[PDB]
């Protein structure tokens, strides 16, 4: 038993709540929050920029030191850093960016990083809010992650509808 609430059981190990992942994290303070990051860990906007703003830029400061030491992540890769005031840890995961011509098959590799953690609060990766992409991000998540994943989806229409289209 954990402290997640209003999470609609999607499968044996996948759950979802109509929520902003940043606000979910502040309330729950989970062991692991997933950031939908880029390879440079430049948290300018989206979940990344909003989580970082919620850390008062401490996430960015820590990330810049990580990159200066280790260089960029791989598309499909991840690193574990501090969760600051939002979680014990933040798992920064990079899904393919199709607008950069990056192969979306790498989305499965991205979700495989979740299997190294027993429980995670996560947003949708390589999805966005338009077309069959966000819908696609969920199918790969369900078919790839075996650990317990709590998906926060901020957009209601997508939340409402991913549920209604879920096989
Ligand atoms: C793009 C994608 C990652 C996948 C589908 C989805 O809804 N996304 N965004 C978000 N994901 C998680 N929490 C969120 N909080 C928010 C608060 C806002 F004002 C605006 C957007 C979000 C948001």
């Amino acid at each position: 038993v954990n402290s997640f609430s209003g999470y609609l059981k999607l499968t044996d190990n996948v759950y979802i709540k109509n929520a902003d992942i940043v606000e979910e994290a502040k309330k729950v303070k989970p062991t692991v929050v997933v950031n939908a990051a880029n390879v440079y860990l430049k948290h300018g906007g989206g979940v990344a920029g909003a989580l970082n703003k919620a850390t008062n830029n401490a996430m960015q400061v820590e990330s810049d030191d990580y990159i200066a030491t280790n260089g960029p992540l791989k598309v499909g890769g991840s690193c574990v850093l501090s969760g600051h005031n939002l979680a014990k840890h933040c798992l920064h995961v990079v899904g393919p960016n199709v607008n950069k011509g990056e192969d979306i098959q790498l989305l499965k590799s991205a979700y495989e990083n979740f299997n190294q953690h027993e429980v995670l609060l996560a947003p949708l990766l390589s999805a966005g809010i338009f077309g069959a992409d966000p819908i696609h991000s969920l199918r790969v998540c369900v078919d790839t992650v075996r650990t317990n994943v709590y998906l926060a989806v901020f957009d209601k229409n997508l939340y409402d509808k991913l549920v209604s289209s879920f096989l």
